[PDB]
DNA sequence: CCCGGTGCCGAGGCCGCTCTTTTGGACGAAGACAGCACAAGCACCGCAAAAACGCACGAACGCGCAGACCCCCGCGAAAAAACCGC
């Protein structure tokens, strides 16, 4: 990774994927950008794979595999205005001593998101049908969350 | 003062019974024992852990800047209803 300040990255790439015709790829099932965590304290990108979830920290990258999710809570933050997606992950994430048996993610209830799951028609038919949805529509952020988490972990939401 | 005779007390006889000691001399070898399990507490060593303090670092908030928005300010009109009277 190349950091090219200036405005100048853009005619840099333009010219290196021009010089051996460089093809763009897309990858993760669905990903979820700049996610607010209570605990760890820190904003997270969330991508979700079939057999693995990814958070992506500045600091701190974590990889969680979905049979290690226990249990998924989605509560209402009294404040009417936050809810909170609690995530129990088993054996417990660490950043070193003490660890981070729960993860609290914070959304704004007013925040909304479209989202297009990255499968093939295929296997989405043959995998997901009736356990995820094709195309998300302009939800509330943490619904769909909810909903691709239960989808891929197998885990009831409380 | 005297006679007839009987039933009452004495020191002793004797009978059936209970209590006591004893059971030959010398020698050898082997085997199994000879208070215990149980009890609370003293004086002491030790590990697990608390409430709080000290340090490091990463991100979410403040600061700074250029922009878009509508609260705020100012204006004029109409008349509901507040203040006064008997």
């Amino acid at each position: 990774r190349l950091y090219v300040p200036g405005q100048k990255s853009q005619l840099f790439y333009e010219q290196l994927k021009d010089k051996a015709d460089f093809d763009t790829t897309s990858e993760a099932i669905v990903s979820f950008e700049d996610i607010l965590f209570l605990t760890p304290r820190g904003r997270f990108e969330i991508s979700m794979y079939a057999n693995n979830l990814r958070l992506r920290g500045q600091s701190y990258d974590y990889k969680i595999q979905n049979k290690n999710v226990l249990r998924i809570f989605s509560l209402p933050r009294l404040d009417d205005r936050h809810h909170l997606v609690i995530l129990q992950v088993d054996p417990p994430l660490r950043q070193g001593q003490t660890r981070y048996p729960f993860l609290v993610m914070q959304f704004d209830r007013n925040e909304e998101l479209e989202v297009e799951l990255n499968l093939s028609d295929e296997e989405y038919k043959s995998k997901y049908e009736g356990k995820l949805n094709r195309s998300y529509g302009t939800d509330s952020t943490y619904k769909i969350l909810s909903h691709c988490l239960r989808g891929l972990t197998e885990r009831r939401v409380i």
